[PDB]
């Protein structure tokens, strides 16, 4: 497990990086992780984010997949747990916010764990 810091990232607007923490703001904002992938293994997305606010409609950018989910009720350092298989070589991770998945939260780190 690593804490891929979003300052490393590509903070799109209205994505804004402060304090090594990249904050999308509304649909537009894309937080992008670059990092090549270790190991041929499955490697659990644990995404890092807090937004008091109830559920938002978004999109998780990770291994070039465009999963959709709603940002639960979060607030204080919750991991977003997605088991998604990691191969060796390259693999684009990240974090996008548009019309069809808008949101308003802070994202911490982008977390990968070893899951097998």
């Amino acid at each position: 497990s690593w804490t891929y810091t979003a300052a490393s990232a590509s903070i799109t607007a209205p994505a804004q990086l402060v304090g090594n923490v990249g904050e999308l703001q509304g649909a537009g904002s894309a937080v992008i992780w670059n990092v090549d992938v270790p190991v041929t293994g499955e490697y659990r997305i644990n995404l890092t984010w807090s937004s008091p606010y109830s559920s938002k409609v978004n999109t998780l950018v990770m291994d070039g997949t465009a999963l959709s989910y709603a940002f639960a009720e979060a607030t204080v350092p919750v991991t977003y747990v997605q088991t998604k298989t990691l191969s060796a070589g390259n693999h684009s991770f990240g974090v996008r916010v548009g019309s069809s998945d808008w949101g308003y939260m802070n994202v911490h780190s982008l977390k990968l764990e070893l899951l097998g």
